[PDB]
């Protein structure tokens, strides 16, 4: 078993959990989160941290859960049909922050950890996560930043980590029926046990170190911008993409709601306000065009 | 086949003239926009009209969509439920429409009929019709409730007494959000994989819940469209409706199979609504006519 190794993880999530909300408290200035504890029958819980109508941030969740089962869901059978009787635990941060302001991206980030008990063998595990920067109006200066503090995060752990992840942060956000990125990339990473467990938590680490070093001055820099009903417009038919990325193709979502996970705390990722109209596209020729014609498909940062 | 292809030509004509009534019925009760229609084709055959109201009087958001496709062997996602089809000549067919109209005290709707024909060489073409019509209010009234089903079940008698019955519960249990334990709307009818009957009287059927849906609906536009409403009510119908973009996004088949199998993202997604709120733990004040949608209408589950 694995307790002392999962007891220091728990530890640095809910740490995490409270750097990350006092980061972004200290850039709002008028609106605080609150925290909702939960609790599932023989399944553990979590603390669902959300903020509200702030001077900064429209909507934002910073999630802990903690979940435990006997067997594995129905659906991580096909995916997983070895340990699909196991006792398990699973245990992570996931967050979406939503600005008030459009000249502030939406941003994400996780990171997760896995544990399945085997009957006469040592417990299976994996890490997961990453972060990412879904802009409206989107400034060059940012997506470097953004992108170079996550390939400095990846260095010490290996040559090619940050071109991996980076890679898979834009093969995964991505909306194939609208051939569209959701965002501008960052870091992705999924079944991460390749590494001794020490390396793989400490790379974890510093994804969640990362997500506030890469976010945290792209809000201060970008909250006070001037902006106009019509950009808020064009943030909500942005906000209709996110949560259709969200609903329809988004694999913990999908799995979460399949399986009987907490639906308030799921669905935090969505947006305040979306729209959706026939055909709707913005203006050719104007900074709203330039996010899909050059940002999202521009891939190369660093 | 020749009496297939005959018969195919037959359910064509028929759904081209029920996108035509249905628009101009809607139009009629708007009085001030009109349906715009964007014809298009697609790589492998056929094509559809797409028609779409924006910004009405009455009707916010509508589309009524007619297409017809074709192709030589099946979407690679079809090749699951009908892998030994999967290699087939086939043809699909249907109106699919959801309205959204801007006063909350009119309800939502949505309503489809389709016929899906494969052809197999020596063996007789295998076939099915889908379809139905449903009710999404947000201010719910009793008698609109109670109407609304009185014309599916009075469509339905005369094809067999346990037909409302088995389509009415259908519909309850597919339009069903289980994750959050609550039915999308007050229901209606439901049906697919239609091929029990003979051809012509599972053609008579969808011709008559297609008309049943102009009848059960447009009364009730009809009845609502003038009733006094707030920024308030607007403000409910809106988180309302992020529960129909949920249940369209993560639930409904025929969404899920047409942007996984190249449909055309626009007309399949004309279903989203024009604007959607969402907040954590949302939920109506309790005791309030808003609360009581929830409460009453969408369980009740028993309207004649």
């Amino acid at each position: 078993h694995m307790s002392l190794a999962v007891e220091a993880v728990k530890d640095f999530l809910l740490k995490l959990q409270d750097d990350i909300c006092e980061a972004l408290e200290a850039e709002d200035g008028q609106a605080t989160f609150v925290e909702d504890k939960w609790t599932r029958e023989g399944g553990g819980g979590g603390r669902t941290r959300v903020m509200v109508d702030g001077a900064v941030i429209e909507k934002g969740g910073v999630n802990f859960s903690h979940v435990y089962g006997k067997g594995l869901p129905m659906s991580s059978t096909e995916r997983h049909p070895d340990i699909a009787g196991c006792n398990f635990e699973a245990m992570g941060v996931s967050l979406v922050i939503h600005p008030k302001n459009p000249h502030v991206p939406t941003s994400h980030a996780n990171v997760r950890l896995f544990v399945a008990e085997r009957e006469g063998k040592e417990p299976v595990w994996w890490f997961g996560g990453g972060f990412d920067l879904t802009p409206y109006y989107a400034v060059e200066e940012d997506c470097r930043d953004f992108h170079q503090v996550a390939q400095d995060l990846c260095k010490p752990f290996g040559a090619d980590v940050y071109a991996r992840f980076k890679g898979w942060c834009d093969e995964y956000f991505f909306i194939p029926y609208r051939n569209e990125a959701r965002g501008i990339g960052g870091l992705f990473f999924d079944d991460l046990n390749e590494w001794p467990f020490e390396k793989c938590f400490e790379f974890v680490q510093a994804v969640g170190k990362g997500y506030m070093d890469a976010y945290i001055p792209i809000v201060n820099r970008r909250k006070n911008t001037p902006y106009t009903e019509q950009q808020v417009e064009f943030q909500e038919f942005r906000r209709g993409r996110y949560a259709e990325f969200n609903l329809v193709i988004d694999r913990g979502t999908k799995f979460g709601l399949q399986s009987g996970g907490r639906t308030e705390s799921i669905l935090i990722s969505l947006p305040p306000r979306a729209r959706w109209g026939y055909n709707w596209q913005p203006e050719p020729g104007t900074p709203e065009a330039r996010l899909t014609e050059y940002f999202l498909t521009k891939r190369q940062w660093v």
